[PDB]
């Protein structure tokens, strides 16, 4: 049958949106954790959105990927829509590189890995994300990434593939051509993957300024720098990636995919096949 908001015990809110909650919830009858995503129809009616609501659904149910959040159930209140999601208990990726300061070589390589990894399966369904950034990035139980946030996502065509795009990311994240002409590939994903890396190895993404107009045009201008304590081999992918023409990124149709992007020497030691077997490094 179907199950109603009495059915859980809900716990502690997990995400933040405007238009949206995220609340960690408990299964009575099994005990089983989810969390559950919770939208106010209300602020979808009024603004007209409900086919947005609709596409972040179907996207979802289209997951079938360790790396990446499951839809388990969806059920529907007087004012709330409520989806049930995989739990990811370990929170944030953000959350460890605040604790930490900045990954080593070994944890920079090991959940780059497993984002290229995801991006790739992602990619592979003519799915793009959209926002991508480490507060989309959760850790499960096991301290493997899982991928979240899917209210931006967009199914691709080789048509859409290339000037109408709707929706601009977090500013930090954004790649050029998002600014400049409303375009969005696979690979402005790969964009926000080369920042979402420098991150992971400097404590910070490389586009930073007081507001959102310097932080744009910086972007634009390809205005960023390494410090001196940089991995040369994560700095020469960060430097394949971060490339203002969307067509010469290292992992895009037209360099020859994600061959060459998994072939980087920055990974060299990573065995693809079997990273989510893998136990992760302890982030130290
Ligand atoms: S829980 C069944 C999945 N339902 C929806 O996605 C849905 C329906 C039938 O009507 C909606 C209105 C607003 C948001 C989501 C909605
Ligand atoms: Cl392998």
């Amino acid at each position: 049958r179907k199950k109603r908001p009495e059915d859980f015990k809900f716990g502690k809110i997990l995400g933040e949106g405007s238009f949206s909650t995220v609340v960690l919830a408990r299964e009575l009858a099994t005990s089983r954790e989810y969390a559950i995503k919770i939208l106010e129809k209300r602020h979808i009616i009024k603004e007209n959105k409900v086919p947005y609501v609709t596409r972040e659904r179907d996207v979802m149910s289209r997951l079938d990927h360790p790396f990446f959040v499951k839809l388990y159930f969806c059920f529907q209140d007087d004012e709330k829509l409520y989806f049930g999601l995989s739990y990811a208990k370990n929170g944030e990726l953000l959350k460890y590189i605040r604790k930490i300061g900045s990954f080593d070589e070994t944890c920079t390589r090991f959940y780059t890995a497993e984002i290229v990894s995801a991006l790739e399966y992602l990619h592979g369904k003519g799915i793009i994300h959209r926002d991508l950034k480490p507060e989309n990035i959760l850790l499960n139980e096991d301290m493997h990434i899982q991928i979240t946030d899917f209210g931006t996502a967009k199914v691709l065509s080789p048509e859409s593939k290339q000037r109408a795009n709707s929706f601009v990311g977090t500013a930090q994240y954004v790649s050029p051509e998002l600014l400049t002409e409303k375009s969005a590939c696979k690979s402005s994903d790969l964009w926000a993957l080369g920042c979402i890396i420098y991150q992971l190895v400097a404590g910070l993404p490389p586009f930073r300024a007081g507001n959102e107009y310097l932080i744009f045009q910086k972007i634009i201008k390809l205005e960023y720098d390494f410090p001196e304590k940089f991995f040369p081999k994560a700095r020469d992918l960060v430097e394949k990636l971060l490339v203002l023409d969307a067509t010469k990124r290292l992992g895009c149709e037209e360099m020859e995919g994600y061959g060459p992007l998994k072939a980087h020497p920055f990974f060299e030691s990573v065995t693809w096949e079997n990273l989510h077997q893998q136990t992760p490094p302890k982030l130290t």
